[PDB]
């Protein structure tokens, strides 16, 4: 209840995948103080160096940061993380569960969190978000809801855009279960994303048999610009690295939804500078 | 502080009853003495699933907090770990102690010493600890009375 | 030396590639009134089809048009072409010749444009421009010099652009050999070409690993490749095609600023927007 | 189309004067004859890399040219250019006939894009004849006196003496 110029956000980012936290913050005009990114996927560090002009910390493996870093480049405002999932997606029959395999890589999230959260008394606004994937184990879920000491929000990217992508949300930010706005931006249709001279079997993509667009007389996959429109991601965002398509498809297959983390984000403009 | 205090101790043991056993056979009063399992005034309290953070606050203070068997369990010993631990600024006396079997992944013992900012003892079996002793650079009860042995100058003993 | 409304331009591009004749006429402000492409690269076809939104007419194979074809399609005012190399190339020692492989393609080119040519007693400004490798066999562009009863002009992209790129241009463009101009668009450093983060060893890609990244050496990628020919960058991130693809289709390119200082005194005869 | 004239020829023929022979073994006039090889008013002009458009236009007008030898794409692609500077222009309708032989060992492809260059399909004799003379007119496919028969049809346009 007290007056200050507010100022840029600070954040410690895990897991970061193709920075598309950077991205959102930036696109809702939030002023980042420092952004520190830990990746070990050498195209995704690629992307995230390229795309925003090496702002970005890199720290490299997760495991590799001590509480007493957290402490020395912090304080930080807010933690974001999604830690791979491969290790607890029911899909996987040779999954390993939550506690091992890469699954238990979560558990560095929850570490580093609770290194980076301020100390009893300090009452500086202080965010996270961890998030990952709806296909997991009952049990999987209810063990990650206790350490995080919250339930999760479900969050689909088809309302939001063409792609179906449904996703656990965990976290402090302010309103995340509220409803999501359809905005003009929002490229509802897959046939809104194609290029020139594509036809969109389906309206929302789905992550065999499906050859989801068609060109002139024949059958086609969609293309990674077509994917980055999906995904809301700039066109050519991943286009950098000579990384193969499937290379390319993978990364943006890890990644968030970029209108799904704008509305997550979108309240943090009342707690940081905005350009 | 300003005198010796009997112990309160929360265990997530394999075995409810090994800690308090050593205990009294150290001669160490015990005020508090919570003991819970993984599954799948002393009290068990049943799952550790069930254990929540308010729960620490409230059955707490815990002076130490003991846990593993002679893994999955490490991470459930590390979260009420992490609940029970004084806030920063509080310099009480505050011990922990891991076992585990040596036959293990390379990878889980260095996970659980880079968790535990601590180097295992050999003993076969694997000890973590921060009691005085426990340092180490880079049944299974007289062991755990052996290296328990420095909670005498801590707290309180009929 | 009659007054008449200018008119917008009609193409015949053979071995059109990824379509930068089409690019640079564009990028004059030359009206397309019809631009008629023959490729069978089905990469570079998707190249042309997207980035131009279906202006472009595909035809196929070469060997597949006839004069007859051409009279039905036509009338053309700019007959454009860059036959295949790879068989008049000396660093090739496989090479077949201007006569036999791939190199005989080239009279495909000298066929229809003689197709296309107005009658005699037709006064009508027409153009055409044949495009190869200044490394082939002296007899070989003899022998082309000869067939299109033109000696041609040697221009080296590495004056207008961070490439070295020397290339044999025959034609009738109005001053195809006066001299380049070096525009302010014009990166003629490599280092002009590259992504953040990234320094250039050389000054002019000669296309070992021209690039420098952190601690480790690196080659181009595509989008430092498209800066380095004159593309807009992007411009082949299309049809989901590997590196490798990529860096073929921009290897056996045109050089954009090449082709635009050739292209515009195209200006004084066409309609412009 | 005033009265019948004596036949003028472009030879780029493998095997000088053969065209020569064969003509005047039809009893045919020859204002004109001239040769030319590929090599690597009766004349021998050399090199057909030599030889331009304005040499065919100075020494024409031409009403047969003949090609051929009894790789193959050199031979033939001089023959079509020499072909292409030799033939009438659009409007005239004057005769002009041509002739290509080949062997018949060579690459499918090669046949192909002869038939496709030329606009006809080969007579076969063993030897391959592309040809505009009435008689090697022929569909879609599935030694002197060879060329004697194939040519009888020239003496009804040109003067014989
Ligand atoms: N040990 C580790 N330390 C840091 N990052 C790791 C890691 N193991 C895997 N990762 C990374 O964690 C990511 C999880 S996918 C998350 C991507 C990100 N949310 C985005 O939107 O782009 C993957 O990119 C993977 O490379
Ligand atoms: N038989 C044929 N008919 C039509 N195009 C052919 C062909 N054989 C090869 N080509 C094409 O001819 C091109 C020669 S490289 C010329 C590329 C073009 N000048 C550019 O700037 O992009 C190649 O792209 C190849 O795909």
């Amino acid at each position: 209840g007290s007056a200050e110029k507010r100022k840029p956000i600070r954040v410690l980012s895990l897991f970061d995948g193709i920075a598309t936290g950077l991205l959102v913050l930036k696109d809702l005009g939030i002023q980042v103080d420092r952004y520190i990114a830990s990746e070990v996927c050498e195209d995704s560090i690629t992307v995230g160096m390229v795309r925003h002009q090496g702002k970005i910390m890199y720290v490299g493996d997760v495991r590799s940061v001590t509480q007493k870093h957290i402490q020395e480049w912090g304080p930080f405002d807010l933690v974001i993380g999604g830690s791979p999932c491969n290790d607890l997606s029911i899909v996987n029959p040779a999954r390993k569960g939550l506690y091992e395999g890469t699954g238990r890589l979560f558990f560095e999230f929850y570490r580093l969190l609770h290194d980076a959260r301020p100390k009893e008394g300090d009452d500086r606004p202080f965010f996270w978000l961890f998030e990952n994937v709806v296909a997991m184990g009952v049990s999987d879920k209810r063990d990650i809801s206790r350490f995080l000491e919250s339930n999760p929000v479900m969050i689909d990217a088809k309302e939001v855009s063409a792609a179906h992508r449904a996703r656990y949300f965990w976290g402090n930010l302010p309103g995340m279960n509220r409803p999501l706005a359809s905005t003009v931006n929002d490229k509802l249709e897959l046939q809104e994303c194609l290029e020139h001279g594509r036809i969109a079997k389906f309206s929302k993509v789905r992550t065999d048999q499906h050859f989801p667009v068609f060109m002139n007389e024949k059958e086609d996959i969609l293309w990674c610009t077509e994917m980055e429109r999906v995904f809301g991601f700039p066109v050519h965002y991943t286009d950098v690295s000579a990384m193969s398509h499937l290379a390319r498809q993978r990364l943006l297959g890890r990644s968030w939804s970029v209108p799904v983390i704008r509305h997550l984000f979108a309240p943090l403009k009342e707690y940081f500078a905005c350009v």
